[PDB]
């Protein structure tokens, strides 16, 4: 069973938390933006979603780098930096992910996210999990590298 909550999009880029709070890995991120038809974003992408008011408070995976995008200072998120701040040093490999998706709309999207479009045959139960708590469930498989099953 995969449950993977989801935040709303801005200008189409969105946080995915799978499970566990950093459970994920770089191929299995790329993997999992795949199966929403999104891609990992690049920097530009994510410095416009901040712009917008995207901000979270967990690490997670974009195309090159591990990165928290914050508006708001907060002493535990980032310790008080502020913009997309770049994940420096760490021992481990394991963080959230962010996904874009060219289609959504330009600003904040907290609309509901109600279908996996491109996850493939196999036997996970993933649940997409949105805030404000309404779900969507299909039987299948998105991760394509052994390792990350």
């Amino acid at each position: 069973q995969i449950d993977l909550n989801v935040t709303c999009r801005y200008a189409g880029v969105f946080h995915v938390e799978k499970n566990g709070r950093y459970s994920i890995s770089r191929t299995e991120a790329a993997d999992l933006c795949q199966a929403f038809n999104s891609t990992l974003p690049t920097m530009d992408q994510m410095k416009l979603a901040l712009s917008k008011g995207f901000e979270t408070c967990r690490y997670g995976f974009i195309e090159g780098n591990v990165v928290i995008p914050r508006i708001h200072p907060n002493a535990i998120c980032a310790a008080n930096h502020t913009g997309v701040y770049i994940l420096v040093t760490s021992n481990t490999s394991h963080y959230d992910t962010y996904c874009f998706n060219a289609s959504a709309p330009p600003e904040e999207d907290c609309t509901s996210v109600t279908d996996l479009p491109n996850s493939f045959d196999g036997p996970v139960t993933i649940t997409i999990v949105n805030r404000d708590g309404t779900r969507y469930s299909k039987k299948g498989e998105y991760r394509t590298h052994q390792e990350d099953i």
